This record gives structure tokens, sequence and C-alpha cells, in this order.
């Protein structure tokens, strides 16, 4: 700001950045909130696809663990009637069968009833982008972020009183 | 004329006589035949009904087993976060070992049969000897063993009186 084009210049370059700043308005401490809720709404996502992929493993896909037990116990059917042996393993096989379809079936409520939610997560990352910007341009921290604005408005408010004399 | 005629007859009736003793059947012999032929049938059944198992639960290409193992996969990272998730998943390790195990055993049910193709094939071929002759002779193996009786006695008298026939 030494000539008079100068000082213009810079007191454009200061009003901006503390424009930028007071806009986003960070507040030192946010992101520790942020960065919480934030894992917490990608692990629930985490959490639905891995309950749905079990599902289609388990009972739903057009090859699953349940068609096959179901195929097994039927074709020990012939054999059961014959020999105890079978007839007493066919039977187990029976509440295998039952298990696997049990756990597929709390799977699918996991699944159905998440809490999961994409709209939330992108405004929290949303956030994080905003503060992260300044951090690149202002930073590292928060708390340098708000700093310097700070002293860009006193430096603004000096600049302006030069210009208000001259 | 009835001369070629009996000649004909002659050769008729020696070959049916030739056809039942050759099989030699014996009034009676199908009710042990039927019986082994059951026990025989039965354990293979049985045997066949356990390596079917064993291919769909473990051996094949596609198997219950390796589909249980999938889904616990699956679960890895749903688990690491989820109280509810982990439970189920270790629920459903506990069902993989127990279909392995019930794999295992059927392995062992097919391993140690007392079936026997051989055995099997011979009852059948004898049943199947007895039933071709009783379709020709029968109903009964007594009415084949009398049918051939009586053709042995004909076949006589007409040797003889071809004999008779030429001084």
């Amino acid at each position: 700001p030494f000539t008079q084009r100068e000082r213009a210049r810079q007191i454009d370059l200061l009003a901006f950045q503390v424009q930028e700043i007071s806009e986003v308005s960070p507040d030192p401490g946010e992101e520790e909130g942020l960065n919480t809720e934030l894992s917490r709404l990608s692990n629930l996502h985490t959490i639905a696809q891995a309950a749905a992929g079990g599902v289609e493993l388990l009972s739903d896909g057009d090859l699953n663990a349940a068609g096959l037990i179901g195929e097994a116990v039927r074709a020990l059917n012939a054999g059961a009637k014959y020999d105890e042996t079978v007839m007493q393993l066919q039977n187990e096989l029976r509440a295998a069968l039952e298990s696997v379809q049990a756990i597929a079936g709390e799977l699918r409520d996991v699944a159905e009833g998440s809490a999961a939610d994409p709209e939330a997560l992108d405004r929290v990352e949303a956030r994080l982008s905003a503060l992260s910007k300044l951090k690149n341009k202002y930073g590292p921290t928060l708390e340098d972020v708000v700093e310097f604005g700070a002293q860009a408005a006193e430096e603004l408010a000096g600049l302006e009183e030069d210009e208000r004399d001259a």
C-alpha cells in the first residue's frame, strides 16, 4: 500500500478476505462435532450396505445359501427314510436352514430400519469443506483463520483512515 | 408236408427246452432275490443321498458353505461399528460350522457305505432273466418249469415218430 494505487488495491484485497471469512463464520472447535457426526453417518451407511450384502448372499440373490441348503435337505429325503443317521443329519440341516433364514431376516431389519441419512452426511461434508477451504488460505487451524481475519480488518481500517486524510 | 411241419415243430420245442434249461428257473427263488434287491437298492439310495448332500453343502463349485462364508465376509465392515451386526455375524459363523460339520458326517456315511453295486447288478440280471422266461412261458416260474416239461415230452414223441417213419 505504498503508492496511492497500491493502497487502493490493498484495500480491496483486505475487504475481500474479511468478507470471505465472515461469510463462513468459522467457530474454532466446531470441527470436533462435525468429524464425530461425519464418522457416525458414514458408518451408518457402511452398516446398511453390509446387512444388505449379507441378505443377498443368504436369501435374496438368484444364488443364495438358504437355497442350496434347501436343495441339500431335499436330496437327503429318500436316504433319511432308510438310515437313522441320515434322518438325524437331515434334521440338523433343517435347523441350520432356519438359523440362516432368521439371520437373513434380522439383517433385513437392520438395513430397513437404518437411520442412514445421505443428505445429512452431505451437509456435514459441505461445512467441513467450507472450513477446509479457509484453512488452505488463512490456516492452518481455525484459530489461525479467525486471527487472519481480525488482523486484516485492523489493517483495512488503518488504510481507510489514511485515504480519509488524503 | 405234415412231415415238414413236424421237422419245424421239433426245432421249436428243442429251442424252448434249451432256453429254459440254460436259465434253470427255481420256483421260489424270487423271494430272496426281491428281498436282496430292496436291501441293496436302499443302500444305494442312502449313499447317493449322502453324496448329493456333500456336493451341495461343501464340494460343488457352488456350495452352501462357500456362500455362507462370502456372507460372513460381507458383514465384516458393518460388524466393526454395530453390535447387532457383529452378533448376527457370529451366529452366522456358528451356522457355517454346523453346515460343515454336517457335510463331514455325510461324507462319512458315503465313505462307510455297505452299498454293493456289483451284487445289485447281479441280482437285477437274475431277475431280468427270470422275467424274460415268465413273459414267454409264465405267468409264474412254476408255469415256466411245467411248460418245459411238457415241451420235452412232446419233443420226444415227435423224434420217435420220425425214427418210426424211416423204418
